[PDB]
């Protein structure tokens, strides 16, 4: 058993048929020792006594809020969350794993230090998430979320639907143009009524960096179907553009599109252009669309 | 009075012609307490007496070298230094002034940190040196300077020489895209014979920039008197090349020297010259800092 927070409590449970149930010991945090009685959210009436209550807890109904009475009056009360562990395995029952199988997906538009990460869950409800810095120690990467959000998309797996959640994070320290020594490790804490599981992941900002789209998509004609079609970087990008140089590619909407390095091309033909970093093969930029006419 | 160091200590002194010395208590650092007395490496003889030695300090003749002895035997001793204050103003009569009235002049090759500091002396003789940092706060940028080297090059200004001096320091934290917050803030002890003075300058490195020479100036023609001339950045400078950009200006021989010199961005370009020489010099693309000193080569082919 471990603590998550001020009287919360966290119980590993091995979930097998014929598993041996993990005796936990819960202890009153009141000066008294005499009369003292024990309930349970789940469990109606008085479910033991004293001020030290030791039970067996396989099932969730061994879970929930315990309280303690003396003489009519409450006095403290404790909380026990279940982690299941099947077959030496941890549980992963709250979230839906990606095609291919991960269960976090995160993006940054630029270098700057600022992402987000996204999950799926098999079921919307009652939820409750927390995300932090799981290394802490001084030569760590620290990083400050935000809090967790619904997110209006259902993504479409298989053939079935999920709901999607989000999270906004920046890294504390940052020196642009330095190259990233060690990852950003996170890790994701989930809880669902009394049912708690947790995801850890690391990464590079450099192998999620996802660019906007180019801006001010313009055109120009010359002489007969040839025409010159121009753009500008976005305004969410790194700072400056000469360092961090961008490679487009260009497609004709009626794979086959062709690299321009410049931010304007000449071409004859809908005309749609995507963003790329100049000098690593990182997540290209949803595309940027104009009619050829 | 104030310790600069054991047993060596300052003493400020108002050099108005009528001004009441200021009496100091000099207190022997030894268990006896008989038949004590004091000495001075100016004076002649004996100066004192008594465990604790009171003087009125205001002339040149009452600092040096104190000593204590017993018996013909020598004790501890302890050496006073004056600074110099006339109409309010701290004296500034060691060192040499530039033509800007400036003191000190410092430059730095690259971002880096490392930069050199440079003075002038009025006479050099019996000199001692000390550079540090002077705000010794959490928020100050902290820097580890070496030891004052007396240079060969000899500076002439109006039309006398003076003999020059120069020290490298390193800043203790860096990170070579990092924002300047706040100034490096220096200070300079100088020390000679038995006066004390001190310069202090506070400046950021982006300021104090003056690139190195570009290499490799090769020249490759192509049509009549018409020639490619290219190059390359310098060694010492900042990297990535990328972020830290330079503006290059090219100029004919027959700070900043712009005259005539054309500013050029690429490392190459095609001029017309049919002889003389081409000569180039290189700037921080984005701040208008120090110039490098000029890389040239003739105009031949
Ligand atoms: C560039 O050059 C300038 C010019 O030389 C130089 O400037 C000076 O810097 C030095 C060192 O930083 C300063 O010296 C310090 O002065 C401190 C303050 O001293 C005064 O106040 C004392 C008050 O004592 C009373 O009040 C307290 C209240 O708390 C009480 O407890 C006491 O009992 C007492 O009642 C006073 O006593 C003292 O008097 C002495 O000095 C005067 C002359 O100033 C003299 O006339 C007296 O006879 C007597 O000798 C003075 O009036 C002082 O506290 C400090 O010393 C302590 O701290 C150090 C910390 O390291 C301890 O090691 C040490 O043991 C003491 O506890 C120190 O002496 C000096 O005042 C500056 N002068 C000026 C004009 O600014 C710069 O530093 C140079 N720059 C660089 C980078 O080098
Ligand atoms: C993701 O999910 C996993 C799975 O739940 C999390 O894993 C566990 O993390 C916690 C917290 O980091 C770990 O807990 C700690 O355990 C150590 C060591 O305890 C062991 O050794 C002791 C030797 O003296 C022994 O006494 C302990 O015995 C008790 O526990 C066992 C069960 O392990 C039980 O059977 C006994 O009856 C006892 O009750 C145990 O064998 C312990 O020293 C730690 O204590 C510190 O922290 C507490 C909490 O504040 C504090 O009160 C203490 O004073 C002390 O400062 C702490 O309890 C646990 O071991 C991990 N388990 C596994 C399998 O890895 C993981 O943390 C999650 N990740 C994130 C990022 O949250």
């Amino acid at each position: 058993m471990w603590e998550l927070e001020k009287d919360v409590y966290v119980v590993e449970v091995d979930w097998t048929p014929d598993a041996p149930g993990e005796t936990v010991n819960l202890t009153c945090d009141t000066p008294e020792e005499d009369d003292i009685t024990w309930t349970s959210d789940q469990r109606h009436g008085v479910i033991g006594s004293g001020k030290t209550l030791t039970i067996t807890v396989k099932e969730f109904l061994d879970a929930g809020q315990y309280t303690c009475h003396k003489g009519g009056e409450t006095l403290s009360h404790s909380h026990l969350l279940l982690h299941k562990k099947e077959n030496g395995i941890w549980s992963t029952e709250i979230l839906k794993n990606f095609k291919n199988k991960t269960f976090l997906k995160c993006e940054a538009p630029n270098y700057s230090g600022r992402f987000t990460c996204s999950w799926l869950v098999q079921r919307n409800m009652d939820l409750k998430f927390n995300i932090k810095s799981s290394s802490s120690s001084p030569d760590s990467r620290a990083v400050t979320c935000g809090m967790a959000s619904l997110s209006a998309e259902k993504v479409t797996l298989d053939q079935r639907d999920y709901e999607k959640y989000s999270v906004s994070c920046q890294e504390d320290v940052t020196c642009p143009t330095a190259e990233e020594t060690l990852p950003i490790e996170l890790a994701l804490e989930a809880r669902q009524q009394n049912k708690y599981e947790n995801y850890s992941t690391s990464f590079f900002i450099r192998d999620i960096i996802k660019p906007d789209p180019p801006k001010n998509l313009q055109m120009k004609p010359l002489k007969n179907s040839q025409v010159e079609v121009s753009w500008e970087y976005p305004d969410s990008w790194s700072t400056p553009h000469s360092y961090f140089s961008l490679k487009f590619f260009v497609r004709i909407q009626r794979k086959g599109a062709f690299l321009v390095e410049k931010t304007s091309t000449e071409v004859q033909c809908n005309v749609c252009v995507q963003a790329q970093d100049r000098y690593y093969n990182s997540s290209c930029s949803k595309w940027a669309c104009v009619p050829c006419r």
